[PDB]
């Protein structure tokens, strides 16, 4: 896959998911934040899940009520400006992570494996 | 403004937008762009806007059909990764450009004047 390619495998599943933002969060592990701009959610649940999986991409404003929405479930968040941003960009949801995220998001569940 | 409150008015006059992506093109002087990521669409017409408008912003495989209509209607397209994900996270569509954007928005323009 071409660059090209992958910008178009990002925006169709994108919007093929049919999942309301409460049902993104509950499924979630973890959110990774950039503060009022970024939400990315992380599903990893091991001998479920081979990878972390990304579960949403929410933005702007939206972030606030996912912020909303996780303490109200029981799901944490953390501060983590460029493995938010990288995600934002580069990965698919309903997806793995991508490789290059990997030590980042694994220290990600450390964190969340000690919470 | 807390940023929280400019992460709600970059939604909001996202959604309140009631343009077609060709009419969002065709109204723009330039696109600045991150290939494959980002495009922003900038207006600047002396006299007219007192400073450059954010005209649009679009995504991911939405991209390469900016660059189609760009092509076909005459807009010129540079490629600039830092102003244009600058513009993407801090801009409002259809406001002036942020402060902190405008000696990289005038370099821009000046090369649109040479173009």
């Amino acid at each position: 896959g071409s660059p090209e390619i992958k910008s178009k495998r990002r925006q169709f599943h994108q919007e093929i998911q049919s999942r309301n933002m409460r049902e993104n969060v509950k499924r979630s592990s973890v959110v990774v934040a950039a503060a009022t701009h970024i939400a990315i959610g992380i599903l990893y649940k091991r001998g479920e899940t081979p990878l972390p999986l990304v579960t949403f991409k929410y933005t702007d404003a939206q972030v606030q009520t996912v912020r909303k929405i996780a303490e109200e479930e029981g799901v944490p968040i953390l501060q983590r400006i460029p493995l938010a941003r990288a995600l934002y960009w580069d990965a698919l949801v309903d997806h793995y992570i991508p490789a290059e995220q990997i030590e980042a998001t694994a220290e990600v569940l450390r964190w969340l494996e000690r919470q």
